[PDB]
């Protein structure tokens, strides 16, 4: 596919083609671990994709293979910049800004697909989970390490994982910190499909296209609806927000706006009280 | 064996022993429901709810059709769809399947979807809200909303996610692909798969295993499962059953008699248990 | 492994070795059914394990094989002592005290692993479910019987089961009261791994050891986090409670304590308001 570069970053690469955007984590020397900068850039890129009216689907993946032949989606938080209370940015401030990225991916009204080749570990594992869909290469390796490396993600990393693979498997994943193959990840319900490494991107594009032929309004409403099963009032905000969006496309709704601007009482008398 | 219980235009309705059977009968539209179909379905389920002998309802689609094809339900009849809903005979737009969803979900009888061939769109959601699903090996499952300009962001989304998990639920809705009976079982939304010509017999077999159980235990469990999903509405069903059971106690009856006899109640004999 | 007896009980056995405790239900004549006393002792043992700072993992299992060659994890509430409103203890009081045990297993900040050989039925099934993890022998048999024997567990027995195997299977389990093999139990997501009968304990020990090499603080926080997806404010209590525990290890927190004891206003001016 004709990928065009959309913006230049230090830690990532960002492209667009038709209704598809592609974001690539580009720190293969650290198994694509994110440092605070990486997250800022990821945030910026996803935000860009959110703002682009032509983009309906974002493919997220890791740069590879590395000089050692190994693939990686993301290895999570860069431990070489970790200190007191978080990951230290260039200015000395401790951060856990991936939490903001998690929220953006989760709430943005575009479908996000993780394309996992090789390692999706730790925060990189949580990143794949929060994407709407996951397509794995048959060399993909999934797991958490928190309790081994002195961390934990007790937010979407735990609760949301449990809403994917159930409570028994979710706990196993976190407590033992083992590694799981692509086939195991699919069997437990956290990977949508598995393809050969050299077919990964093409599968991503194929899935993106099947989505891009759908109604954008139906898709955004559904995404909000799924979030509403998890995120209480925050979820209701997204779902009700879309109801308001749709209501702002009605004649009935516009009558209320015009009435105010024209400084007259609104006339809703023609509109029925449906069952 | 099956005795007809009431006559309808769009559906068929039978009863035998503790089992009722409701059949969507519009095979010319792959058993799509129009507002009338829903009214009749509602009426039939309500009837089944009211019948003290009925413990289990089997829900299925009429088939095979003249073209040899099977269908459970294809969802909302798009040929009667207009502004704001599906237009009934009287011109009023409706989404009354939402009421049917609620009745199936809340009624204290076990409802089993028997899916042969297509369970698509609103027909897919209908199978989901039934307590159990038994599929024929020719069954085909899927959503189409984002393709045909619709969506079910209620039980169609959230409840689906409580069955197959969030990853698969989203795939189902976003891509609108079709899934085989075997795939549907593997992902957790179908309870078992049998050959087409064994579907009804399997339904009857499952119904019978349920019919030999305590009706009180079953209704309490169904409410309990709903309570994990439906907040205060779910608590209403569950607490409601607690009240029903409390109205079978001597302690509870003392309170009633005391009021009717215009005297203060005496609960002093009853302990405050741990 | 060198198991040392830790305390004597009538209905159960209790051992400890390294960071592992083992609790065994010992009433094989009733397929390890629990009577009120059994629950009291189980509670006491788990509570002991909770109090022991060396113990990080508890293995729960049933005594066997029985004289008839049959294995059992637990067969649930002892129906021979069941009367009006509950299971009658030795003093005549009806009880459903297993509900308290369920809560202790679920909330205690140690990982609990059910090792299921043969029958895990009824309340014994629910007991396996509330344990964090389940390892089954390939002879394991799982199921509920409530609607057959005039009972039901509409608490963790229903809702939590549904958070493991999904709503369709959970309902099947309860409505039909069939039996399910170890392989079926794994396939539906309620068993973490299946091993041969004579490997069950060794697998338990192996899993326990992989957990015991992890950070205890990370593990307790994760366990609370998983409970928070299910138990509303009770879940928030456990999770927030751990946040308080961690806050009580900070210098910032200690300044507040010292200020009060020294009868002076606290000085938090040096501490930043992080993003
Ligand atoms: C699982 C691997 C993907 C690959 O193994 P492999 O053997 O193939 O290569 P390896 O030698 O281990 O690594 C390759 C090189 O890249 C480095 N590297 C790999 N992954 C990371 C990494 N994640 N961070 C820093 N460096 C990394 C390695 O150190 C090494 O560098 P080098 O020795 O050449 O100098 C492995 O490297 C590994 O164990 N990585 C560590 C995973 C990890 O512990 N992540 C942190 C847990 S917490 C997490 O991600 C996270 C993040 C944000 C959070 C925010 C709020 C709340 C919670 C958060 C959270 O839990
Ligand atoms: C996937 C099939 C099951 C069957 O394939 P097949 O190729 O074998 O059949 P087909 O080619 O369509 O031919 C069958 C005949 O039956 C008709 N038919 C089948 N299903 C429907 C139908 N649902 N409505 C109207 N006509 C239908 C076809 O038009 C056609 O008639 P013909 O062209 O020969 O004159 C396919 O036909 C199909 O996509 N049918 C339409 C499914 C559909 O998208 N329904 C609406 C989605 S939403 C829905 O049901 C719904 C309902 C209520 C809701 C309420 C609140 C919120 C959301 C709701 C909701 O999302
Ligand atoms: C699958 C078995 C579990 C095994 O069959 P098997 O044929 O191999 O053994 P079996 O011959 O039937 O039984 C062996 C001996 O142990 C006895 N036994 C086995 N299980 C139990 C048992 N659970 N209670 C009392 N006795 C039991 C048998 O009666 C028999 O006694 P014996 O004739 O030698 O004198 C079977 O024994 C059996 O179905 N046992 C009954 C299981 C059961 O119904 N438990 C009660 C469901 S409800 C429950 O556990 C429960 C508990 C607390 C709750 C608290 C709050 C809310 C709900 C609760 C709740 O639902
Ligand atoms: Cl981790
Ligand atoms: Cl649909
Ligand atoms: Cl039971």
């Amino acid at each position: 596919m004709d990928w065009h570069i959309a913006k230049h970053y230090d830690d990532i690469l960002y492209y667009k083609a038709g209704g598809i955007a592609k974001i690539v984590i580009n720190r293969p020397h650290k198994r694509n671990a994110f440092r605070p900068q990486t997250v800022f850039e990821l945030y910026d890129a996803f935000c860009n994709a959110r703002e682009d009216n032509r983009i309906g689907v974002v493919l997220l993946t890791g740069a590879g293979p590395h000089s050692d032949g190994k693939y990686a989606f993301c290895s999570g938080g860069d431990q070489s910049v970790r200190g007191e209370g978080g990951y230290i940015d260039d200015q000395g401030t401790p951060r856990l800004n991936v939490l903001d990225l998690q929220r953006l991916i989760r709430s943005m009204p575009k479908v996000v697909i993780a394309l996992v080749a090789g390692y999706a570990i730790g925060g990189g594992h949580v990143l794949h989970l929060v994407c709407d869909l996951t397509i794995a290469a048959d060399n993909a390796i999934f797991g958490q390490t928190g309790p081994k490396v002195g961390s934990f993600d007790g937010g979407f990393g735990s609760s949301y994982l449990a809403r994917i693979v159930g409570q028994k498997k979710a706990r196993e994943i976190w407590y033992l910190c083992r590694q799981y193959s692509a086939q195991e990840a699919e069997r437990m319900g956290m990977v949508n499909t598995v393809v050969p490494v050299d077919r990964l991107e093409e599968e991503g594009i194929q899935w993106a296209k099947e989505i891009l032929s759908k109604s954008p309004l139906a898709i955004r409403c559904l995404k909000a609806a799924f979030n509403a099963d998890c995120d209480g009032q925050a979820g209701l905000q997204e779902l009700a927000g879309n109801a308001t969006l749709l209501y702002y496309m009605t004649e009935e709704g516009s009558e209320g706006k015009q009435a105010f601007l024209e400084k007259r009482p609104p006339d809703f008398s023609q509109y029925p009280w449906l069952p």
